[PDB]
């Protein structure tokens, strides 16, 4: 009765891509089908699967003949990292009440009736269907929440659980935290398909995509200890994750944005200069109340690898030495501190971007951690000088500089090491690259 063990004996179905193939790995052996246009894009611990509005893009689990585990009265729980866009406010007009499928296990054009469960949407509602053989239905209907920027179903990588005890209710939880419940009593026995289709089904909008990882099975309905514990096993420190939760990459641009302040843009006073925090414009939209700060705007960032060791890999891992640099006029500029350069109380350090200066050092020697917050997709930066000694975790400090209004200017600093225990720090930025996923309005 140890919860890994619970987690262990409770499972009767678990797909994990490997070699590019997705299977079950749960022990009961499920027949797994793969369509031409399933792909398989970056996830929360390897490959995801990435489905697209077409007939192609379809993978199909047939259940083995002992994998009976939603019979007359059966409890089960379903559980998966679901990813989906962020929905325009065009297409929250025009498909705004457009439900479609997109996990389910119920025979539909057919003979039978809904045979038992789905999971859908329909604009910014995530939603949970519970079907009888008598043609009975329970549902559990999630309405997202409006500022899309901590929002679910607004492009970043969330762990959706649905338990379902048949003796009281159905519970919906994300990321860990109930967020719906529905009473299924009084439901009767669920007679579902031999398949469990993860597909599109009924989207009216070709460009919709989805991506759905780890789909897992219990035959138990989890309780709130249960759920923590399997959420976090999936949260490994080993490669950093970006704003949406996708790994870390390299070559790659990155716009900054301090999870203290996440209204604020990180911006370039001149060339050999400081850096300091800006105001993101926001996008609000009354009459769908939806409203979000945008994306995309100040300094782009690129992280370079210090120096090419035994294999290059493509993924910043945890612990791994780099070089921050600013893709700014067509250039890039490497992040560092000068030797005896500008600084306050002897101890915050400010960053200087390019600066270029004959016979002074610049300390650029970066180290990529994540110390703090993992169920955050940020990152801890530190700097360290030509001795390797610790010059402090990059966030940011309040003051002037010159005739220079006063700013909150991007400094390097061990203070931090002192305060670290607290939920806001000051040393944590999120890492947002361009995506698809997300267009501002």
């Amino acid at each position: 009765e140890d919860i890994d063990v619970i987690l262990k004996k409770s499972t009767i179905l678990n797909l994990d891509i490997n070699n590019d193939i997705i299977s079950d790995i749960s022990g009961f052996n499920s027949s797994v089908i793969t369509y031409p246009d399933a792909q398989l894009v970056p996830g929360i611990n390897g490959k995801a699967i990435h489905l697209v509005n077409n007939e192609s893009s379809e993978v199909i689990v047939h259940k083995a003949m002992d994998i009976e585990y939603n019979d007359m009265f059966n409890n089960f729980t379903v559980s998966f990292w679901l990813r989906v866009p962020k929905v325009s406010a065009s297409h929250l007009e025009q498909y705004g009440t457009n439900e479609y499928s997109i996990i389910s296990s119920m025979k539909k054009h057919s003979l039978s009736i809904g045979s038992g469960w789905s999971v859908s949407l329909k604009g910014n509602n995530l939603i949970w269907t519970l079907k009888d053989s008598a043609g009975e239905v329970r549902q559990i209907t999630f309405r997202d929440l409006p500022d899309k920027f901590n929002a679910y179903l607004a492009n970043k990588w969330v762990f959706i659980t649905i338990t379902n005890d048949r003796l009281s209710s159905a519970n919906l939880y994300i990321n860990g935290v109930l967020m719906g419940s529905a009473e299924i009593t009084g439901l009767g026995a669920i007679r579902e398909d031999n398949n469990i289709t993860l597909k599109l089904d009924r989207c009216n909008n070709n460009n919709q995509y989805v991506s759905i990882d780890k789909f897992r099975i219990f035959c138990k309905a989890l309780n709130p200890k249960e759920i923590e514990k399997l959420y976090t096993s999936y949260l490994s420190i080993t490669f950093l994750r970006d704003f949406w939760g996708n790994p870390l990459r390299y070559d790659t641009e990155y716009y900054l944005i301090p999870v203290a302040s996440s209204s604020k843009d990180v911006q370039l006073k001149n060339i050999t200069d400081y850096m300091y925090l800006t105001n993101a414009p926001s996008y609000t939209n009354g009459k769908l109340n939806i409203y979000y700060r945008r994306l995309y705007n100040g300094l782009k960032f690129i992280i370079k690898r210090y120096t090419p060791n035994n294999e290059i890999d493509s993924f910043v891992k945890s612990g791994d030495f780099i070089k921050l640099y600013v893709s700014y006029n067509n250039n890039e500029h490497i992040v560092g501190y000068p030797k005896d350069g500008n600084a306050f109380n002897n101890l915050d350090r400010i960053l200087r971007v390019g600066y270029n200066a004959p016979g002074i050092p610049l300390y650029k020697k970066m180290e990529a951690v994540k110390l703090r917050d993992l169920k955050t997709y940020s990152v801890q930066l530190k700097l360290y000088d030509d001795k390797n000694a610790s010059l402090g975790l990059v966030g940011t400090h309040n003051g002037q500089i010159g005739n220079d209004p006063n700013r909150d200017i991007l400094i390097a600093s061990n203070w931090y090491f002192n305060h670290l225990k607290d939920k806001i720090l000051g040393c944590d930025w999120y890492f947002v690259p361009t995506d698809e996923g997300w267009t501002n309005d």
